């Protein structure tokens, strides 16, 4: 570690839900990522930790839609425990696209969500090199997710990140950012956008030919930013609210909770920071004063992770509740966060950009991650209390530049992976953004290697590490996101089954499960013989 100050002092203690108790990702904290950062890594390399820095990916990668579309960040099916789900053979997942013929960077206002689909259960060295992935084509109708705002005059409006709940019988709660713009020929805004967090169900149809779905005809407006915990519009125009993650926490069993990306609610050019925010130990030669940061610019920055409660079983209405993480003069941006339950806690995964990081900080791209005892609790960063879990290979002393202009002297895979979901056994999914240098690079928009990340290593639960070992030197399938529980229904009945019973279960019965399966009628005695056997299993 280069010389620079202590880390902030965190106890992982856990608070209610319901508590008015924020943990601060401090300034303190993010300076570990530069007394991480080796000063002497010369062009071109990365200078952080191999332990903490994501396997270098291929320029010459595969395109899993054959570039039918651009792909970026992609969900599974899953339910309360996050484990990931086939239906009726098919490994299924969400995913935003957008129209091939777009500048990669024009994605984000033309953006929607599509789907995929592979065979379950086919080992890693059969599977196609690509992924085996079909595409599927597009989720909602034309039309159907501009209905839940009021004003109409939008110049563009979009389907972002989320997640999908899937039930015993195919139902799919599709969770999603819903957001309508406002702009001028221009790309300015003629008045704020409009981000929502927004729910629609639809239903699973598979067969051996493939998946299709049905609904996604009506969306339920589920929650808007408040204005006192999490920033609105007024506050600030460029407020950031996306990213519904839905999980039920062991340790409060019979609720549902949400996890979301928000701001900090101050007023933008009011917004101030305080000592919590910098964290500094008493006497540290390298504390920094409330009244510097507040000079610096960095209090711009003021991103956190929301939470909310669901008020019914059906998770059509919820319930903010006091954000979990701030980020406040650290990053603007804790996105797409996650909360992952392991040996008895609380893992809070995040990711953010290099660019967003507030004056005097700077860290790589990917992965931030937190631990503590409970969902609200006095997360702890991990590693060495920098927050940095998964970060893209990184020259930290030199500019990082853009995915559009990478700069003469960075890592050609500073850009290489980005909307980072970690998966059950640690697995981690992304998708490629840029890969390459100054004047030989490309664009990605397909899904990156999945590589895994060993959580809570050496019996400390705030360490991480990498295994070099997963795949071919750390990385393994493309567009590998795995299915480890495995659906069979008719529509109406069903049961969840795992890898072996699924195996078992596909070989022993015939064609008439198939039928069954694909939601044809068949007698009551061929059907309980079916379901009969489906239920030693679920």
């Amino acid at each position: 570690l280069q010389d620079g100050p202590e880390p902030s002092i965190h106890t992982q203690q856990a608070y209610a839900p319901e508590d008015d108790f924020t943990a601060k990702w401090t300034r303190a904290d993010a300076r570990q990522l530069q007394r991480m950062s080796d000063p002497t890594a010369p062009s071109r390399e990365n200078s952080m930790p191999a332990s903490v820095t994501m396997p270098t990916v291929p320029q010459d990668f595969p395109d899993m839609s054959n570039e039918q579309v651009w792909v970026w960040d992609t969900w599974p099916l899953t339910d309360e425990d996050a484990n990931q789900y086939s239906v009726n053979g098919w490994e299924i997942i969400f995913s935003l696209v957008a129209d091939r013929n777009l500048g990669f960077d024009d994605r984000h206002v033309f953006a929607k969500i599509g789907y995929f689909y592979r065979p379950a259960g086919v080992p890693a060295a059969e599977r196609p090199e690509n992924g085996g992935w079909t595409y599927g084509g597009l989720v909602f109708k034309e039309g159907v997710t501009g209905q839940i705002f009021e004003d109409q005059s939008f110049s563009h409006q979009t389907q972002w990140t989320g997640s999908a709940r899937v039930s015993k019988n195919g139902e799919i709660k599709l969770f999603f950012t819903d957001v309508a713009f406002y702009r001028n020929s221009d790309g300015t805004n003629i008045k704020p956008y409009d981000p929502r967090i927004a729910l629609s169900v639809g239903k699973v149809k598979a067969n051996k030919k493939g998946v299709t779905l049905t609904g996604f005809n009506k969306v339920t407006d589920l929650l808007q930013a408040d204005g006192t915990y999490y920033q609105t519009g007024a506050q600030n125009e460029f407020f950031n609210f996306r990213d519904p993650f839905t999980f039920e926490d062991p340790a409060h069993p019979g609720e549902t909770f949400m996890v979301f990306e928000g701001n900090s609610a101050m007023q933008r050019e009011t917004a101030t920071c305080n000592e919590a925010d910098l964290g500094y130990r008493q006497g540290d030669p390298y504390a920094e004063t409330v009244d510097d940061v507040n000079a610096s610019g960095a209090t711009y920055q003021i991103g956190n992770v929301g939470l909310a409660k669901a008020k019914n079983k059906q998770l059509t209405e919820w319930e903010f509740l006091p954000p979990i993480l701030s980020a406040n003069c650290v990053t603007d941006q804790t996105e797409r966060p996650q909360i992952y339950f392991k040996d008895g806690k609380s893992y809070l995964f995040t990711i953010s950009h290099r660019g967003t990081f507030a004056a005097g900080l700077d860290g790589p791209e990917g992965v931030y991650g937190f631990v503590g005892d409970g969902i609200r609790s006095d997360y702890q960063p991990l590693n060495g209390g920098s927050g940095l879990a998964l970060g893209n290979p990184t020259n930290l002393n030199f500019l990082g530049g853009q995915p559009f202009a990478p700069d003469v002297n960075q890592h050609p895979g500073h850009f290489q992976a980005y909307s980072h979901y970690v998966m059950p056994g640690g697995l981690v999914q992304s998708f490629i953004d840029t890969i390459g240098t100054h004047d030989d690079f490309v664009r990605g928009g397909t899904l990156a290697p999945t590589v895994k990340m060993d959580i809570g290593v050496g019996g400390d639960s705030t360490k991480t590490a990498v295994d070099y070992s997963y795949g071919s030197e750390g990385l393994g399938g493309w567009a590998d996101i795995p299915a480890n529980k495995h659906l069979f229904t008719n529509g109406k009945f069903g049961v969840a089954v795992s890898d072996e019973a699924a195996q078992k279960i596909r070989k022993i019965l015939g064609s008439k499960f198939d039928d069954y399966l694909d939601g044809k009628p068949v007698s009551a005695t061929v059907r309980a013989l079916i379901e009969k056997l489906l239920a030693q299993y679920g």
